[PDB]
């Protein structure tokens, strides 16, 4: 599934930002618009005894150009909080349910 970082008119927000996938479906993570941006799951809301390092950029770490790129595939089943670290007080925030 391709996810846009940033709204086309420049809102910070990931589109879409609830979303299932099924295991193993990569989710690629597309810089848009009103950058810089990343993607960090939520290690107390992920399905237990997933690594959130694994499956998420640390938080210092920045896409800064448009069309970088973060892909990841999830298996575990369960639902998945994540956030952009810079721009999760401006709601920039999703959700993945792996079902
Ligand atoms: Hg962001």
């Amino acid at each position: 599934i391709d996810v846009l970082l940033g709204a086309d008119d420049g809102s910070l927000a990931f589109v879409p930002s609830e979303f299932s996938i099924s295991p193993g479906e990569k989710i690629v993570f597309k810089n848009n618009a009103g950058f810089p941006h990343n993607i960090v799951f939520d290690e107390d809301s992920i399905p237990s005894g997933v690594d959130a390092s694994k499956i998420s950029m640390s938080e210092e770490d920045l896409l800064n150009a448009k069309g970088e790129t973060f892909e990841v595939a999830l298996s575990n089943k369960g639902e998945y909080s994540f956030y952009c670290s810079p721009h999760q007080g401006a709601g920039m925030v999703g959700k993945v349910t792996v079902n």
